[PDB]
């Protein structure tokens, strides 16, 4: 069956909402490199359900970005943006 691999293409879409337009022009991105901004947005829209999803494999996703929820994908979306910038700024450090 594998209902939770079809939950990803509608946790996508929750992502999709708020990920990209957060990031495309932002403290983050004028900060975020060109392939550091695609992968973000990309893999933060599957990483973060994937991970979610397995802590709660019937999770659906929620509507929008929830105060709560809205929070956490932006300590999530901080974290991981960090995490690209230390290890580019490492090459050229």
């Amino acid at each position: 069956v594998s209902q939770s691999q079809r939950l990803e293409h509608n946790w996508n879409k929750f992502f999709a909402s708020f990920v990209p337009n957060l990031i495309k022009k932002n403290p983050q991105s004028k900060q975020f490199d060109h392939e550091n901004i695609k992968q973000c947005a990309k893999d933060i829209v599957k990483i973060l359900t994937t991970k979610e999803l397995k802590k709660d494999s019937s999770r659906a996703p929620p509507d929008d970005l929830t105060k709560g929820k809205r929070h956490k994908v932006k300590e999530f979306i901080n974290s991981y943006m960090d995490k690209i910038i230390l290890k580019k700024k490492q090459k050229k450090a």
